[PDB]
């Protein structure tokens, strides 16, 4: 943080700027930012909107956990003490690649066993090889829907000059019913609408009027950086600010070229760092959270979830301009974003084959009704025996339920075609997410309305020309369009077991996931004795605790 | 028509005006309006938007049939000659009560056997006991989806003065794929969006630009009566005119007290007579067809279906003001409408009993996937042996599949609670329509977002107060809200077999229907020797034709 000034945000330190390939070069700071998480179960907790919730799971007694702040090249260490009654836990660091530190990913039944309750602990330590905005959450089923969530801000350079960094701005769905009850509900029923949408942890109740709108004070004439996150379990958001444009400087944790838009689509898990110029008249302006796609990717019972953007020195109160409804994004993220640091892949060479195809299908023949299958199999990870235990014991007999897609290719690009139930009854859009990598969104089926139920299968005769291998969007989460397909690509530079799943909590609970066992033969040697011992320590403590649990495992575990 | 002038539309003739009970008093004009319907099957037909359709079934070689225009009291006589290749037919007169003329209703497998093809004929004769706007269509499955539709205009008095009667304005969904192929698609798949939406038999293709917008010429300063109809197979419309208000003077074929609105919801089969005042600046204005209810009750591949309303003396071309999007009606018709001629019913005396409760359920366990059941049974009428045949032969052993809800009540109000799959995975909105009557809409479940998946079961403690029995909306079509309930009421004044079904073509084909066999004992004695002979004649000709038909019956028949 030497040469980083408001006028020159492109610079950071010697050898490190916005054009430096962050996936291969990282600043040697030697600084460690430590945090302690205390997961406690609170019954009959008073919510931000005046409504009392039956049960919540909280980190350090707050709605969200600590705002993790570190610099590019720092090491983030977190001790997670589980003081919940029955539930196990883990903390997944979404957007953190976890380069050669696979066992710190937090994916239950994959990279670790769940940390046992009644005082169980584990200390996560990872290097911040990427700068930007990210988030953390539990990976114990849909436990993060109870409140085990928070934000990660790794400071670094930018693709546009700005004066003030307003920090994190998480927008999430809010349900009065607990996550485990909602997983049981969605197994046999269609997903419900949210009761409210929280902006920076606050929202107003549409029935009573209680609570408060989020208040962001803008300094007149200054460029402000705002880090918008979607920490939701199901809801996909469309965000807009009345009489203002937002300039995207980053998509997820990948800095992109300046892209000025009127509105932004945020899928579950997606982040967007924007530059907002306080260029308009001194007044209060509404920041609106709308829903497009015709309820194909969510909705809220709060008809107008909003936040207030207040200009400093201007009068207070509620904004008078209700605004103009934004463009219907049709449950799709923009593929116009072009990364600052480029990547190139041959797209003409692609051929649709079974070992590169991941068909997402909805099975309505079994018990329960909503069972999501990827390649004819719904994922069901083993909390007692993770995929890493198999790696450490030289065991290759992975169960069909673990959905292991073994990628043996070394440091090469791998192409993946994900099909969204073309022959099925109906289709829903899916926020596809990959652990341990930022993928290249090469292409998707034609942008059509989400509830249209229009189908598209990959036809090389029209679609090979629709792909872009010259600096395509690089991110950790993107939309799988309803009724169609999606083409992705990631370079195998990080040996480990990585989940690739839909980020809608109900869908991943239903089974929408695969496990990319990347370079298994290379993985075993890269695991330190410290990580192995600790992996085995937590698994032993969990295997001892499980027979005393009064509740069963109703879902996938992921 | 004697005293019906632009300043006094309330008057009609001696003893007949807007306040007279049309349901029990009718003018004796002694005049008859005759029409001959020639149903031809046209392959590779050129559509209004430029697209060539595989097959269509048309009356007298046009997009719609002729506009049946008669006065109140006149008798409408129509000879339907069936020159189709394979299909049987009938023409149902929607909105027309058919007072003591049950055998002219056109409901196949209920009131008649289908008129055979290759020259089969039958003459329908019915008295114009009601005035206002209505429509007619085929009742041979979803055959009307191929183009066997048309409008009915029975002139009479109105509830507000106007100068010009612009006539009928039929708005319908338009599909490139034929009806029988769509019934087959919807049996196992979710209904698709319409390819386009025709307004008065015309539209512009959103991809090519071929075709024309509907052009209505408004005269400056004069009050214009517009008769808006929704003749769709699935699509439910929201209609609005840029910079103008619409003053509703009639809901279906029931005249209502003046009600000014900015927008109107029209369910499948709904009509609305509005008065548009040409009180704005001389220009071209857009008439917009929008979709609310977040695609719960339809949508279109044409993002903006519209018509042009040109003021006489103004310049030509397309309207420059795109306008502001209207309010989301959430797939619900307005219940604020109050009929001119009132009706009063006790709503406090209502008790939910199995013999007054009609549960709508979607069965997903059998083959095909989408099978709609009412009270545990999906309707399946017998084209070869109709309900009237059972009445004429003294046979009371009505099949389970005929869904006979026998109402013995003589000239008394009957209350029906229709439930919308409260315990099911998902629930869709249903435009409930009744034959031979105009029902009283006493109440429905609390108005909530259409695809919110909020459920409501009738709870006497909070719902009995929510009902209205003092001049409630009287019409033949209304919305059964998604996940809720609907309380209807009709006076048993017309003995006969009457269909009560969802008007979405695909849903009635799936089985969403019951048959109100009203006053059986009174019915046999009220059937004329001419109607009995015609019925048997058409049934003998159809039963003789059927074994030669190369296609089977894949749906309900309704
Ligand atoms: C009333 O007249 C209608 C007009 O002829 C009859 O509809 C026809 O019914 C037959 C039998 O159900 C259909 O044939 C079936 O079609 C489906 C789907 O094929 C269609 O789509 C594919 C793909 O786009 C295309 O390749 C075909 O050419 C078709 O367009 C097949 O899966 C079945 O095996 C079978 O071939 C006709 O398609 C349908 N025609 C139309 C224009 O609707 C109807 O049966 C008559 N009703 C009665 C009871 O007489
Ligand atoms: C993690 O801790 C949560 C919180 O206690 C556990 O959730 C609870 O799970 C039980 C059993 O699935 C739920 O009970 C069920 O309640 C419904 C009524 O809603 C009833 O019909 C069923 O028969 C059953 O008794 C309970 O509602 C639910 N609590 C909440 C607030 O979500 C969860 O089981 C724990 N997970 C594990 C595997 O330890
Ligand atoms: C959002 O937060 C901002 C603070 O960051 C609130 O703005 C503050 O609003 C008050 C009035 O509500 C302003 O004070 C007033 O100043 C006038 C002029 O001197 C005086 O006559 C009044 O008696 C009062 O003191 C205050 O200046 C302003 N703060 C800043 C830094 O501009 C705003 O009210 C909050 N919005 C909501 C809805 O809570
Ligand atoms: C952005 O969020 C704001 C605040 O949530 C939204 O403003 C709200 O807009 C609705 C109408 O769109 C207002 O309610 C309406 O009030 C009128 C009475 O004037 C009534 O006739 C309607 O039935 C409805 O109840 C609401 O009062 C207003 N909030 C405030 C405090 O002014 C705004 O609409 C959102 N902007 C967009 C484009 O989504
Ligand atoms: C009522 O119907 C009219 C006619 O269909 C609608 O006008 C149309 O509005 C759309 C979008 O609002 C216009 O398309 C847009 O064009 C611009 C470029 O000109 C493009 O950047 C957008 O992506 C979009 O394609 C369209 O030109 C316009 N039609 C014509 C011929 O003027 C109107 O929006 C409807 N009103 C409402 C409130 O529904
Ligand atoms: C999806 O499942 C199918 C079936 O299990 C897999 O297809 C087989 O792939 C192997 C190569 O790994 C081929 O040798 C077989 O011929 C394929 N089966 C057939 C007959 O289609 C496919 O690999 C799986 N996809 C992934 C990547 O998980
Ligand atoms: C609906 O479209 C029809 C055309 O099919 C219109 O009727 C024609 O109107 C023109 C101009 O008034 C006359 O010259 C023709 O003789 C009419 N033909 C018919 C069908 O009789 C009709 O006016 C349109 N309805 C509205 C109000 O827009
Ligand atoms: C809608 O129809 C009217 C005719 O009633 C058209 O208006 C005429 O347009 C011409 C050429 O633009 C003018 O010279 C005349 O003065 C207009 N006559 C009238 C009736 O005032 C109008 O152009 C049509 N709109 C479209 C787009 O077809
Ligand atoms: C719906 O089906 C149910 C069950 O077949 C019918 O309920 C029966 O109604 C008769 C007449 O009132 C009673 O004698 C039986 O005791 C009822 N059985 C039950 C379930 O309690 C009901 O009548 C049907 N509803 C309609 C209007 O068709
Ligand atoms: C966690 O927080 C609870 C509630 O404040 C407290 O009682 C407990 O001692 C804490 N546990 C640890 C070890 O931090
Ligand atoms: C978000 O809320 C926090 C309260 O913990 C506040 O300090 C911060 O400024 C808010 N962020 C903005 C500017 O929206
Ligand atoms: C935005 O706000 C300014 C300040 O009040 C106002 O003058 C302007 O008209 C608004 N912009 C729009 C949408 O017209
Ligand atoms: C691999 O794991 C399975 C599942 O626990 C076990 O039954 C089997 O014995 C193991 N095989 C090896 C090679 O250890
Ligand atoms: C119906 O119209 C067709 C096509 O014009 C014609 O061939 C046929 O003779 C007509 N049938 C009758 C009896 O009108
Ligand atoms: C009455 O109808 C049923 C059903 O079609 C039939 O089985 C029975 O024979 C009929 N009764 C007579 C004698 O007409
Ligand atoms: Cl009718
Ligand atoms: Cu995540
Ligand atoms: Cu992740
Ligand atoms: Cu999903
Ligand atoms: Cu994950
Ligand atoms: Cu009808
Ligand atoms: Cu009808
Ligand atoms: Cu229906
Ligand atoms: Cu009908």
């Amino acid at each position: 943080p030497t040469c980083n000034t408001p006028s020159n945000r492109a610079c950071w330190s010697d050898g490190f700027d916005i054009n430096t390939d962050y996936e291969v070069s990282t600043p040697d700071t030697g600084v460690t930012q430590s945090y302690v998480f205390n997961l406690t179960e609170v019954d009959n907790w008073m919510g931000p909107d005046g409504v009392v919730k039956e049960k919540v799971m909280l980190i350090n007694g707050n709605i969200m956990g600590p705002n993790i702040v570190a610099n590019w090249g720092d090491t983030v260490e977190v001790t997670v003490i589980n003081n919940l009654v029955t539930n196990g836990t883990s903390i997944h660091w979404h957007g953190i690649h976890q380069k050669d530190t696979n066992l710190h990913d937090g994916a239950n039944g994959v990279t670790e066993c769940p940390i046992p309750p009644k005082g169980g602990q584990r200390t996560y330590r990872w290097r911040a090889r990427q700068y930007g905005t990210s988030w953390y959450h539990s990976h114990f089923s849909a436990q993060y829907g109870n409140g085990v969530v928070g934000t990660i801000q790794i400071n670094g350079p930018a693709s546009l000059p700005y004066d003030i960094d307003l920090g994190v701005f998480p927008i999430t769905d809010y349900y009065y019913r607990a996550a485990d009850d909602l997983v049981h509900f969605t197994q046999n029923n269609a997903p419900p609408f949210s009761d409210n949408v929280l902006i920076n942890g606050t929202a107003v109740n549409p029935n009573t009027g209680e609570g408060q709108y989020a208040n962001v004070t803008l300094t007149p004439g200054k460029r402000h950086r705002l880090r918008i996150l979607n920490t939701s379990t199901e809801n996909h958001f469309q965000v807009s600010l009345v009489n203002h444009t937002m300039t995207v400087i980053a998509a997820d944790m990948v800095p992109v070229n300046a892209m000025t838009v009127d509105s932004l689509f945020l899928a579950v898990g997606q982040r967007y760092d924007v530059v907002i110029d306080a260029s308009r008249a001194p007044d209060n302006y509404w920041f609106n959270v709308t829903f497009g796609g015709q309820a194909a990717c969510g909705g809220s019972l709060n008809p107008h979830p909003a936040a207030i953007f207040h200009y400093a020195g201007a009068p207070g109160g509620l904004p008078t301009d209700e605004g103009t409804p934004p463009v219907d994004h049709q449950c799709l993220d923009t593929l116009d974003v072009r990364p600052v640091v480029p990547r190139s892949v041959p797209v003409n060479s692609f051929v649709k084959r079974p070992d590169n195809t991941l068909p997402v299908a909805l099975d309505l023949t079994g018990t329960p009704l909503f069972v999501w299958k990827v390649n004819g199999s719904d994922i069901n990870v083993d909390w007692g025996k993770p995929i890493i235990d198999y790696i450490l014991t030289g065991n290759t007999s992975y169960p069909v339920s673990d959905n292991i897609v073994q990628v043996d290719a070394v440091d090469q690009w791998t192409y993946w075609l994900i099909e969204n139930d073309p022959e099925g009854p109906f289709s829903l859009p899916h926020p596809m997410h990959l652990h341990g990598h930022d993928f290249l969104v090469l292409g998707r089926s034609p942008d059509v309305p989400a509830a249209s139920q229009q189908r598209f299968v990959f036809d090389p005769a029209v679609d090979l020309a629709r792909l872009n291998g010259d600096n395509p969007p690089r991110r950790d989460t993107t939309m799988l369009p309803a009724g169609g397909w999606l083409l992705l690509a990631f370079r195998t530079d990080n040996p480990g077991a990585w989940l690739f799943h839909c980020h809608i909590a109900w869908h991943v609970s239903g089974g929408l996931s695969v496990d990319f066992l990347e370079r298994p033969a290379d993985l075993r040697q890269r695991i330190s004795q410290e990580d192995e011992d600790d992996f085995n320590r937590v698994c032993d403590e969990w295997r001892a605790y499980w027979p005393t649990n009064p509740y069963p495992k109703i879902d996938s575990g992921a």
